[PDB]
């Protein structure tokens, strides 16, 4: 570019859920500051030219009642805890989503 760069450069990340009491408006801002774009919903994603779709979650305030075992099935993008957004905005670099994406593994406590 000229006077910009952004670590995301054409990106779309949506924060689903209340998380806690900050990772909502401040989260979309951070991503936006990194080059991404705040997506209202999952269906809001649009295949432009260099805009990649991404999703964010946080099994904290969501608690158990509706069901969080169907994120990727409901969204057509990679869901990653705010850790990604934070880890990326912290050091400034599009970190691997797989590091904060939906684990989904057999068993739970062993």
């Amino acid at each position: 570019g000229s006077q910009d760069r952004k670590i995301f450069r054409g990106l779309e990340i949506c924060c689903y859920g209340p998380f806690t009491n900050m990772p909502t408006d401040q989260l979309e801002w951070m991503v936006q500051l990194c080059g991404a774009s705040v997506v209202k919903e999952l269906s809001s994603f649009t295949l432009g030219t260099g805009v990649h779709p991404i999703v964010v979650v946080q099994p904290d305030a969501w608690t158990e009642d509706n069901g969080f075992h169907a994120i990727g099935q409901m969204c057509e993008a990679p869901v990653v805890t705010r850790e990604w957004v934070l880890d990326s905005v912290a050091l400034y670099q599009c970190q691997e989503l797989d590091t904060y994406l939906i684990p989904q593994i057999p068993h739970s406590h062993y």
